[PDB]
């Protein structure tokens, strides 16, 4: 008779697989433009999630980092931000991005620096 079957020849890929792709979990304290005063000392904990072990990646607008006077401690589990104090300079967007095998992630973030008053 006749049968149906759908099929072809070629040889299979070989290639490593990722155990869990790149998240960037925004706190709804970040969802907002950040309102600080100068001087004053920044705090922002981004956590993210993926595997085996996702890079981040810190840049404002599009450079990265000066990493000279900003203390940015990374560790494996989340990232954070810190500085001695809040310029009205600084006052920007900070991109977030995770770096993986054959994955990649990004991410906004809006700082708002205000002068105290008196």
């Amino acid at each position: 008779g006749s049968s149906g079957s759908s099929g072809t020849l070629a040889q299979p890929v070989t290639i490593r697989e990722i155990a869990e792709p790149p998240k960037i979990r925004l706190p709804r304290h970040l969802r907002q433009t950040y309102i600080r005063k100068v001087g004053e000392q920044l705090n922002l904990v981004v956590p993210f999630q993926g595997k085996p072990r996702p890079q981040v990646v810190w840049t404002k607008g599009g450079a990265p980092l000066d990493t000279s006077r900003v203390h940015v401690r990374t560790s494996d589990f989340d990232t954070v931000f810190f500085v001695r104090q809040a310029a009205r300079s600084d006052s920007g967007e900070y991109e977030l991005s995770v770096q993986i095998e054959n994955m990649k992630d990004t991410a906004t973030i809006r700082i708002r620096v205000v002068e105290k008053a008196g």
